[PDB]
Protein backbone atom coordinates (compact mmCIF):
# COMPACT_ATOMS: atom_id res chain seq x y z
CA UNK A 1 0.00 0.00 0.00
CA UNK A 2 2.09 2.54 -1.67
CA UNK A 3 2.11 6.56 -1.23
CA UNK A 4 2.25 8.77 -4.32
CA UNK A 5 2.63 12.90 -4.56
CA UNK A 6 2.49 15.21 -7.01
CA UNK A 7 4.36 18.98 -5.39
CA UNK A 8 2.99 21.80 -7.84
CA UNK A 9 3.52 25.49 -7.69
CA UNK A 10 -0.05 26.80 -8.07
CA UNK A 11 -3.36 25.10 -7.28
CA UNK A 12 -4.99 24.58 -10.57
CA UNK A 13 -1.77 22.37 -11.54
CA UNK A 14 -2.70 19.94 -8.47
CA UNK A 15 -6.06 19.61 -8.84
CA UNK A 16 -5.23 18.94 -12.27
CA UNK A 17 -2.71 16.08 -11.65
CA UNK A 18 -5.64 14.55 -8.75
CA UNK A 19 -7.96 14.29 -11.84
CA UNK A 20 -5.54 12.43 -14.19
CA UNK A 21 -4.68 10.24 -11.27
CA UNK A 22 -7.81 8.88 -9.71
CA UNK A 23 -8.81 8.53 -13.83
CA UNK A 24 -5.47 6.65 -14.24
CA UNK A 25 -5.89 3.78 -11.74
CA UNK A 26 -7.61 2.29 -8.51
CA UNK A 27 -6.05 5.02 -6.38
CA UNK A 28 -7.70 6.97 -3.18
CA UNK A 29 -6.71 10.74 -2.79
CA UNK A 30 -5.58 11.33 1.00
CA UNK A 31 -5.25 15.24 0.29
CA UNK A 32 -3.74 18.18 -0.53
CA UNK A 33 -0.73 20.41 1.84
CA UNK A 34 -0.30 24.19 1.25
CA UNK A 35 3.32 24.85 2.56
CA UNK A 36 2.99 27.96 1.29
CA UNK A 37 5.80 29.65 -1.86
CA UNK A 38 2.38 29.01 -3.87
CA UNK A 39 3.50 25.14 -3.41
CA UNK A 40 0.77 22.48 -3.03
CA UNK A 41 1.22 18.74 -2.50
CA UNK A 42 -1.53 15.90 -4.10
CA UNK A 43 -1.05 12.80 -2.16
CA UNK A 44 -2.94 9.00 -3.13
CA UNK A 45 -2.81 5.94 -1.76
CA UNK A 46 -3.55 2.43 -2.83
CA UNK A 47 -0.97 -0.89 -4.64
CA UNK A 48 2.35 0.09 -5.30
CA UNK A 49 1.52 -0.51 -9.63
CA UNK A 50 -1.63 1.85 -9.23
CA UNK A 51 0.52 4.70 -7.27
CA UNK A 52 3.61 4.22 -9.99
CA UNK A 53 0.62 4.69 -13.14
CA UNK A 54 -1.03 7.93 -11.06
CA UNK A 55 1.91 9.66 -10.33
CA UNK A 56 2.90 9.22 -13.67
CA UNK A 57 -0.31 10.54 -15.36
CA UNK A 58 -1.06 13.09 -12.81
CA UNK A 59 2.56 14.61 -13.78
CA UNK A 60 2.36 14.76 -16.77
CA UNK A 61 -1.08 15.97 -16.84
CA UNK A 62 -0.03 19.43 -13.95
CA UNK A 63 3.01 19.60 -16.49
CA UNK A 64 0.55 21.06 -18.68
CA UNK A 65 -0.97 23.93 -16.28
CA UNK A 66 1.80 25.02 -14.08
CA UNK A 67 5.53 23.88 -12.62
CA UNK A 68 5.43 20.57 -11.02
CA UNK A 69 8.42 20.65 -8.24
CA UNK A 70 8.66 17.25 -7.10
CA UNK A 71 6.98 13.43 -8.49
CA UNK A 72 7.24 10.75 -5.84
CA UNK A 73 6.16 6.97 -4.48
CA UNK A 74 6.62 5.51 -1.56
CA UNK A 75 6.07 1.70 -1.41
CA UNK A 76 5.00 1.73 2.50
CA UNK A 77 4.30 -0.95 4.62
CA UNK A 78 -0.47 6.95 6.50
CA UNK A 79 1.72 7.31 9.70
CA UNK A 80 4.42 8.83 7.60
CA UNK A 81 2.01 11.41 6.78
CA UNK A 82 0.75 14.91 8.38
CA UNK B 1 -17.23 16.46 -21.53
CA UNK B 2 -20.60 17.44 -19.79
CA UNK B 3 -19.78 18.23 -16.18
CA UNK B 4 -16.82 20.46 -15.22
CA UNK B 5 -14.88 22.21 -12.85
CA UNK B 6 -13.26 25.50 -13.57
CA UNK B 7 -10.87 28.01 -11.64
CA UNK B 8 -9.03 31.52 -12.07
CA UNK B 9 -6.11 31.95 -9.96
CA UNK B 10 -5.09 35.12 -9.11
CA UNK B 11 -2.12 37.35 -7.16
CA UNK B 12 -4.83 39.54 -4.82
CA UNK B 13 -8.43 38.70 -3.80
CA UNK B 14 -10.36 41.78 -4.71
CA UNK B 15 -9.07 40.13 -8.43
CA UNK B 16 -10.51 36.54 -7.28
CA UNK B 17 -13.66 38.10 -5.94
CA UNK B 18 -14.62 39.89 -9.17
CA UNK B 19 -13.53 36.68 -11.26
CA UNK B 20 -16.50 34.91 -9.07
CA UNK B 21 -18.96 37.75 -10.22
CA UNK B 22 -17.76 37.44 -13.77
CA UNK B 23 -18.17 33.77 -14.00
CA UNK B 24 -21.49 33.54 -12.09
CA UNK B 25 -23.56 36.84 -14.10
CA UNK B 26 -21.58 35.17 -17.68
CA UNK B 27 -22.59 31.52 -17.54
CA UNK B 28 -24.77 29.38 -15.80
CA UNK B 29 -22.10 28.01 -13.26
CA UNK B 30 -21.97 28.05 -9.72
CA UNK B 31 -19.88 28.81 -7.57
CA UNK B 32 -17.37 25.81 -5.18
CA UNK B 33 -15.52 28.55 -3.31
CA UNK B 34 -12.22 30.01 -3.00
CA UNK B 35 -9.11 28.46 -2.03
CA UNK B 36 -5.86 31.01 -0.74
CA UNK B 37 -2.01 29.28 -0.97
CA UNK B 38 -0.28 32.01 0.31
CA UNK B 39 2.35 34.06 -2.28
CA UNK B 40 -1.09 36.00 -2.43
CA UNK B 41 -2.43 33.35 -4.82
CA UNK B 42 -6.14 33.02 -4.74
CA UNK B 43 -8.03 29.91 -6.65
CA UNK B 44 -11.79 30.62 -7.26
CA UNK B 45 -13.71 27.29 -8.55
CA UNK B 46 -16.74 26.75 -10.64
CA UNK B 47 -18.96 24.02 -11.95
CA UNK B 48 -21.38 23.73 -14.19
CA UNK B 49 -21.76 22.46 -18.05
CA UNK B 50 -18.31 22.08 -19.60
CA UNK B 51 -19.55 24.86 -22.16
CA UNK B 52 -20.86 26.83 -19.31
CA UNK B 53 -17.51 26.39 -17.19
CA UNK B 54 -15.45 27.44 -20.38
CA UNK B 55 -17.55 30.67 -20.98
CA UNK B 56 -16.95 31.27 -17.29
CA UNK B 57 -13.28 30.73 -17.22
CA UNK B 58 -12.73 32.89 -20.16
CA UNK B 59 -14.93 36.36 -18.24
CA UNK B 60 -13.65 35.57 -14.89
CA UNK B 61 -10.10 35.66 -16.28
CA UNK B 62 -11.06 38.82 -18.73
CA UNK B 63 -12.91 40.62 -15.41
CA UNK B 64 -9.81 39.55 -13.11
CA UNK B 65 -7.10 41.22 -15.47
CA UNK B 66 -8.73 44.68 -15.15
CA UNK B 67 -7.74 44.36 -11.17
CA UNK B 68 -5.46 42.35 -10.97
CA UNK B 69 -2.49 39.44 -11.95
CA UNK B 70 -4.58 36.37 -13.54
CA UNK B 71 -1.85 33.85 -13.10
CA UNK B 72 -4.01 30.56 -14.28
CA UNK B 73 -7.36 30.00 -16.77
CA UNK B 74 -8.12 26.23 -16.52
CA UNK B 75 -11.12 23.95 -17.26
CA UNK B 76 -11.24 20.28 -15.93
CA UNK B 77 -14.21 18.03 -17.45
CA UNK B 78 -15.58 15.42 -14.94
CA UNK B 79 -17.35 12.09 -14.86
CA UNK B 80 -20.36 13.72 -13.04
CA UNK B 81 -20.60 11.04 -10.35
CA UNK B 82 -18.60 12.61 -8.32
CA UNK B 83 -17.57 16.26 -9.68
CA UNK B 84 -16.41 17.57 -6.87
CA UNK B 85 -14.55 14.61 -4.69
CA UNK B 86 -11.11 16.14 -6.74
CA UNK B 87 -11.22 19.11 -4.94
CA UNK B 88 -9.58 19.81 -1.59
CA UNK B 89 -12.80 21.45 0.07
CA UNK C 1 -26.54 45.91 -1.80
CA UNK C 2 -23.18 46.35 -3.49
CA UNK C 3 -19.80 44.70 -1.89
CA UNK C 4 -16.47 47.32 -1.75
CA UNK C 5 -12.91 46.41 -1.43
CA UNK C 6 -9.58 48.11 -0.89
CA UNK C 7 -6.34 45.80 -0.93
CA UNK C 8 -3.27 46.85 0.79
CA UNK C 9 -0.01 45.85 1.24
CA UNK C 10 0.47 46.47 5.01
CA UNK C 11 -2.65 45.86 7.89
CA UNK C 12 -2.07 49.48 8.70
CA UNK C 13 -3.16 51.38 5.36
CA UNK C 14 -6.40 48.82 5.81
CA UNK C 15 -7.42 49.98 9.20
CA UNK C 16 -6.60 53.16 7.95
CA UNK C 17 -9.06 52.92 4.53
CA UNK C 18 -11.84 51.06 7.25
CA UNK C 19 -12.15 54.16 9.41
CA UNK C 20 -12.18 56.05 6.12
CA UNK C 21 -14.92 54.23 4.23
CA UNK C 22 -17.46 53.74 7.69
CA UNK C 23 -17.27 57.62 8.26
CA UNK C 24 -17.83 58.51 4.66
CA UNK C 25 -20.94 56.58 4.43
CA UNK C 26 -23.68 54.25 6.00
CA UNK C 27 -21.79 51.10 5.12
CA UNK C 28 -21.73 48.19 6.92
CA UNK C 29 -18.30 46.47 7.36
CA UNK C 30 -17.75 42.52 6.79
CA UNK C 31 -14.17 42.02 7.20
CA UNK C 32 -10.69 41.74 6.85
CA UNK C 33 -8.77 38.90 4.94
CA UNK C 34 -5.27 38.06 4.70
CA UNK C 35 -3.48 36.02 1.62
CA UNK C 36 -0.23 36.58 2.36
CA UNK C 37 2.65 38.60 0.99
CA UNK C 38 1.36 41.47 3.00
CA UNK C 39 -1.62 41.47 1.41
CA UNK C 40 -5.10 42.62 3.24
CA UNK C 41 -8.74 43.35 1.87
CA UNK C 42 -10.82 45.33 3.50
CA UNK C 43 -14.81 44.73 2.92
CA UNK C 44 -17.79 46.54 3.41
CA UNK C 45 -21.28 46.18 2.29
CA UNK C 46 -23.65 48.89 2.17
CA UNK C 47 -26.14 50.69 -0.93
CA UNK C 48 -24.59 51.30 -4.11
CA UNK C 49 -24.20 54.83 -3.50
CA UNK C 50 -22.67 54.99 0.18
CA UNK C 51 -20.45 51.83 -1.17
CA UNK C 52 -18.90 53.95 -4.15
CA UNK C 53 -18.06 56.76 -1.93
CA UNK C 54 -16.93 54.96 1.02
CA UNK C 55 -14.15 53.19 -1.45
CA UNK C 56 -13.01 56.23 -2.86
CA UNK C 57 -12.53 57.60 0.17
CA UNK C 58 -10.86 54.23 1.75
CA UNK C 59 -8.60 54.50 -0.67
CA UNK C 60 -7.83 57.73 -0.59
CA UNK C 61 -6.91 57.26 3.18
CA UNK C 62 -5.03 54.25 2.70
CA UNK C 63 -2.75 55.64 0.12
CA UNK C 64 -1.29 58.32 2.53
CA UNK C 65 -0.39 55.64 5.01
CA UNK C 66 1.00 52.41 2.58
CA UNK C 67 0.59 51.08 -0.90
CA UNK C 68 -2.94 50.60 -2.15
CA UNK C 69 -3.07 47.42 -4.67
CA UNK C 70 -6.88 47.51 -5.72
CA UNK C 71 -9.76 49.54 -5.37
CA UNK C 72 -13.18 47.64 -6.61
CA UNK C 73 -17.05 48.10 -5.97
CA UNK C 74 -19.04 45.63 -6.92
CA UNK C 75 -23.03 46.11 -7.01
CA UNK C 76 -24.22 42.38 -6.92
CA UNK C 77 -27.94 41.26 -6.10
CA UNK C 78 -22.04 37.75 0.68
CA UNK C 79 -22.56 34.41 -1.24
CA UNK C 80 -19.66 35.67 -3.56
CA UNK C 81 -17.54 36.27 -0.17
CA UNK C 82 -14.72 33.89 0.65
CA UNK D 1 -9.23 64.12 18.30
CA UNK D 2 -9.36 61.99 21.80
CA UNK D 3 -9.98 58.69 21.32
CA UNK D 4 -7.24 57.12 19.13
CA UNK D 5 -5.71 53.90 17.68
CA UNK D 6 -2.05 53.37 17.31
CA UNK D 7 0.03 51.09 15.22
CA UNK D 8 3.23 49.47 15.05
CA UNK D 9 4.30 47.24 12.00
CA UNK D 10 7.60 45.68 12.19
CA UNK D 11 9.45 42.86 9.90
CA UNK D 12 9.95 40.47 13.15
CA UNK D 13 7.91 39.88 16.01
CA UNK D 14 10.85 40.48 18.80
CA UNK D 15 10.47 44.03 17.33
CA UNK D 16 6.71 44.25 17.98
CA UNK D 17 6.94 42.57 21.60
CA UNK D 18 9.85 45.70 22.07
CA UNK D 19 7.36 48.22 20.54
CA UNK D 20 4.09 46.96 22.47
CA UNK D 21 6.07 47.13 25.87
CA UNK D 22 7.36 50.74 25.16
CA UNK D 23 4.43 52.12 24.20
CA UNK D 24 2.41 50.68 27.47
CA UNK D 25 5.41 52.21 29.61
CA UNK D 26 5.85 55.64 27.79
CA UNK D 27 2.27 56.45 27.71
CA UNK D 28 -1.26 55.69 29.23
CA UNK D 29 -2.42 53.76 26.80
CA UNK D 30 -3.98 49.98 26.33
CA UNK D 31 -2.37 47.26 24.44
CA UNK D 32 -5.11 45.92 21.92
CA UNK D 33 -3.54 43.06 20.53
CA UNK D 34 -0.96 41.68 17.30
CA UNK D 35 -2.04 40.66 13.83
CA UNK D 36 0.65 38.72 11.49
CA UNK D 37 0.00 39.15 8.14
CA UNK D 38 2.57 36.97 6.57
CA UNK D 39 6.34 38.11 5.24
CA UNK D 40 7.28 38.48 8.91
CA UNK D 41 5.08 41.43 9.13
CA UNK D 42 3.37 41.93 12.71
CA UNK D 43 1.36 45.07 13.98
CA UNK D 44 0.67 45.88 17.01
CA UNK D 45 -2.39 47.81 18.27
CA UNK D 46 -2.93 50.65 21.62
CA UNK D 47 -5.93 52.59 22.72
CA UNK D 48 -5.67 55.10 24.29
CA UNK D 49 -6.01 59.26 24.48
CA UNK D 50 -4.68 60.80 20.65
CA UNK D 51 -1.66 62.75 22.50
CA UNK D 52 -0.84 59.08 24.72
CA UNK D 53 -1.07 57.48 21.55
CA UNK D 54 1.06 59.55 19.17
CA UNK D 55 3.45 59.82 22.33
CA UNK D 56 3.47 55.69 22.49
CA UNK D 57 3.68 55.07 18.80
CA UNK D 58 7.23 57.30 18.88
CA UNK D 59 8.44 55.61 21.57
CA UNK D 60 7.09 52.41 20.16
CA UNK D 61 8.65 52.77 16.62
CA UNK D 62 12.23 53.85 18.59
CA UNK D 63 12.42 50.69 20.52
CA UNK D 64 11.39 48.85 17.60
CA UNK D 65 13.95 50.01 15.43
CA UNK D 66 17.25 48.81 18.30
CA UNK D 67 15.57 45.26 17.28
CA UNK D 68 14.21 45.28 14.07
CA UNK D 69 12.86 47.11 10.47
CA UNK D 70 10.02 49.27 11.39
CA UNK D 71 8.05 49.26 8.22
CA UNK D 72 4.79 51.63 9.91
CA UNK D 73 3.88 53.94 12.25
CA UNK D 74 0.85 55.19 12.54
CA UNK D 75 -1.98 57.31 14.52
CA UNK D 76 -6.32 57.27 13.89
CA UNK D 77 -8.00 59.66 15.91
CA UNK D 78 -11.36 57.53 16.91
CA UNK D 79 -15.08 58.63 17.55
CA UNK D 80 -15.37 57.32 20.97
CA UNK D 81 -18.79 55.73 20.45
CA UNK D 82 -17.32 52.04 18.79
CA UNK D 83 -13.65 52.69 19.12
CA UNK D 84 -12.36 48.95 18.34
CA UNK D 85 -14.99 48.42 15.68
CA UNK D 86 -12.39 48.61 12.71
CA UNK D 87 -10.52 46.67 14.02
CA UNK D 88 -10.45 42.79 12.60
CA UNK D 89 -10.33 41.41 16.13
CA UNK E 1 24.53 11.37 24.76
CA UNK E 2 22.37 8.42 24.93
CA UNK E 3 18.14 10.20 24.22
CA UNK E 4 18.56 12.43 21.35
CA UNK E 5 16.25 14.89 18.78
CA UNK E 6 16.83 14.74 15.12
CA UNK E 7 15.79 16.95 12.32
CA UNK E 8 15.79 17.39 8.83
CA UNK E 9 14.69 20.77 6.98
CA UNK E 10 13.15 20.96 3.97
CA UNK E 11 11.94 23.13 1.24
CA UNK E 12 8.99 21.36 -0.27
CA UNK E 13 6.87 18.48 1.59
CA UNK E 14 7.79 15.48 -0.82
CA UNK E 15 11.41 15.91 0.26
CA UNK E 16 9.68 15.89 4.02
CA UNK E 17 8.29 12.97 3.41
CA UNK E 18 10.65 10.72 1.80
CA UNK E 19 13.52 12.13 4.46
CA UNK E 20 11.10 10.74 7.40
CA UNK E 21 10.93 7.06 5.36
CA UNK E 22 14.40 7.07 5.43
CA UNK E 23 14.72 7.81 8.75
CA UNK E 24 12.48 5.04 10.12
CA UNK E 25 14.15 2.84 7.74
CA UNK E 26 17.34 3.41 8.23
CA UNK E 27 17.68 3.64 12.06
CA UNK E 28 15.99 2.72 15.31
CA UNK E 29 13.79 6.12 15.15
CA UNK E 30 10.52 7.11 15.97
CA UNK E 31 8.96 9.88 14.09
CA UNK E 32 7.82 12.99 16.37
CA UNK E 33 6.04 14.91 13.47
CA UNK E 34 6.25 17.54 11.00
CA UNK E 35 5.88 21.63 11.18
CA UNK E 36 5.86 24.41 8.76
CA UNK E 37 7.53 27.50 8.90
CA UNK E 38 5.99 29.03 5.65
CA UNK E 39 8.28 29.71 2.56
CA UNK E 40 7.58 26.10 1.75
CA UNK E 41 10.03 25.14 4.34
CA UNK E 42 8.76 22.00 6.64
CA UNK E 43 10.65 20.71 9.83
CA UNK E 44 10.73 16.69 9.92
CA UNK E 45 11.43 15.58 13.83
CA UNK E 46 12.65 11.91 15.33
CA UNK E 47 13.33 10.95 18.32
CA UNK E 48 15.90 7.84 19.44
CA UNK E 49 19.27 7.07 20.97
CA UNK E 50 22.38 10.02 19.62
CA UNK E 51 24.15 7.24 17.27
CA UNK E 52 20.14 5.89 15.75
CA UNK E 53 19.18 9.81 15.45
CA UNK E 54 22.74 10.61 13.62
CA UNK E 55 22.50 7.79 11.62
CA UNK E 56 18.85 8.57 10.39
CA UNK E 57 19.54 12.26 9.89
CA UNK E 58 22.41 11.48 7.59
CA UNK E 59 20.13 9.08 5.61
CA UNK E 60 16.92 11.55 5.65
CA UNK E 61 19.12 14.25 4.36
CA UNK E 62 20.99 12.01 1.82
CA UNK E 63 17.31 10.64 0.74
CA UNK E 64 15.81 14.04 0.64
CA UNK E 65 18.55 15.53 -1.44
CA UNK E 66 17.08 13.22 -4.86
CA UNK E 67 13.96 14.93 -4.02
CA UNK E 68 14.50 18.68 -3.10
CA UNK E 69 16.32 20.84 -1.21
CA UNK E 70 17.49 20.24 2.09
CA UNK E 71 18.08 22.99 4.25
CA UNK E 72 19.42 21.94 7.51
CA UNK E 73 20.43 19.00 9.26
CA UNK E 74 20.86 18.67 13.27
CA UNK E 75 21.01 16.33 16.15
CA UNK E 76 20.34 17.70 19.90
CA UNK E 77 21.25 14.89 22.42
CA UNK E 78 18.68 15.86 25.27
CA UNK E 79 18.27 14.81 29.09
CA UNK E 80 15.93 12.14 28.71
CA UNK E 81 13.84 12.89 31.67
CA UNK E 82 11.43 15.54 29.30
CA UNK E 83 12.97 14.63 25.90
CA UNK E 84 10.39 16.17 23.82
CA UNK E 85 9.70 19.25 26.27
CA UNK E 86 11.19 21.45 23.92
CA UNK E 87 9.47 20.86 20.85
CA UNK E 88 6.65 23.05 19.82
CA UNK E 89 4.11 20.37 19.52
CA UNK F 1 9.80 38.22 36.11
CA UNK F 2 11.57 38.89 32.76
CA UNK F 3 11.09 37.72 29.07
CA UNK F 4 13.54 36.50 27.00
CA UNK F 5 13.27 35.70 23.14
CA UNK F 6 15.35 34.40 20.39
CA UNK F 7 14.27 34.87 16.75
CA UNK F 8 15.99 32.72 13.95
CA UNK F 9 15.29 32.14 10.65
CA UNK F 10 14.90 27.72 10.56
CA UNK F 11 12.95 26.04 13.25
CA UNK F 12 16.18 23.65 13.64
CA UNK F 13 17.93 26.96 14.79
CA UNK F 14 15.17 27.29 17.46
CA UNK F 15 14.84 24.29 18.56
CA UNK F 16 18.72 24.32 19.39
CA UNK F 17 18.05 27.68 21.10
CA UNK F 18 15.28 26.11 22.98
CA UNK F 19 17.47 23.74 24.42
CA UNK F 20 20.48 25.90 25.41
CA UNK F 21 18.15 28.36 27.07
CA UNK F 22 16.20 25.35 29.87
CA UNK F 23 19.88 24.09 30.31
CA UNK F 24 21.57 26.83 31.03
CA UNK F 25 19.21 28.55 33.71
CA UNK F 26 15.80 28.12 35.92
CA UNK F 27 13.86 29.14 33.06
CA UNK F 28 10.46 28.09 31.70
CA UNK F 29 9.77 27.62 28.16
CA UNK F 30 6.48 29.97 27.24
CA UNK F 31 6.29 28.59 23.16
CA UNK F 32 7.00 29.06 19.69
CA UNK F 33 5.87 31.86 17.19
CA UNK F 34 5.86 31.59 13.47
CA UNK F 35 5.49 34.75 11.74
CA UNK F 36 5.97 33.68 7.87
CA UNK F 37 9.34 34.53 6.33
CA UNK F 38 10.82 31.17 7.64
CA UNK F 39 10.79 33.37 11.36
CA UNK F 40 10.53 31.37 14.64
CA UNK F 41 10.42 33.15 17.88
CA UNK F 42 11.45 31.23 20.95
CA UNK F 43 9.93 32.80 23.91
CA UNK F 44 11.34 32.13 27.71
CA UNK F 45 10.22 33.28 31.03
CA UNK F 46 11.92 33.33 34.48
CA UNK F 47 13.81 36.06 36.82
CA UNK F 48 15.52 38.46 34.83
CA UNK F 49 19.07 37.27 35.49
CA UNK F 50 18.31 33.77 34.62
CA UNK F 51 16.98 35.25 31.55
CA UNK F 52 19.74 36.59 30.88
CA UNK F 53 21.89 33.60 31.00
CA UNK F 54 19.70 31.57 29.02
CA UNK F 55 19.04 34.12 26.02
CA UNK F 56 22.90 34.81 25.55
CA UNK F 57 23.55 30.62 25.40
CA UNK F 58 20.63 30.41 23.23
CA UNK F 59 21.34 32.73 20.49
CA UNK F 60 24.96 31.48 20.98
CA UNK F 61 23.96 27.84 20.41
CA UNK F 62 21.77 28.55 17.51
CA UNK F 63 24.13 30.85 15.43
CA UNK F 64 25.71 27.23 14.68
CA UNK F 65 22.93 25.99 13.32
CA UNK F 66 21.48 28.91 11.32
CA UNK F 67 20.76 32.77 11.63
CA UNK F 68 20.09 34.27 14.37
CA UNK F 69 17.55 37.22 13.69
CA UNK F 70 16.66 38.76 17.47
CA UNK F 71 17.79 38.43 21.01
CA UNK F 72 16.29 40.40 23.56
CA UNK F 73 15.17 40.37 27.31
CA UNK F 74 12.50 42.24 28.35
CA UNK F 75 12.26 42.70 32.37
CA UNK F 76 8.60 43.14 32.63
CA UNK F 77 6.24 43.73 36.12
CA UNK F 78 2.56 37.35 30.15
CA UNK F 79 -0.03 40.44 29.01
CA UNK F 80 2.26 41.30 26.50
CA UNK F 81 2.81 38.41 24.50
CA UNK F 82 0.17 37.15 21.45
Amino acid sequence: EALGMVETKGLTAAIEAADAMVASANVMLVGYEKIGLGLVTVIVRGDVGAVKAATDAGAAAARNVGEVKAVHVIPRPEKILP
